[PDB]
């Protein structure tokens, strides 16, 4: 992601 997981 970070964002993503």
């Amino acid at each position: 992601x970070p964002g993503c997981k």
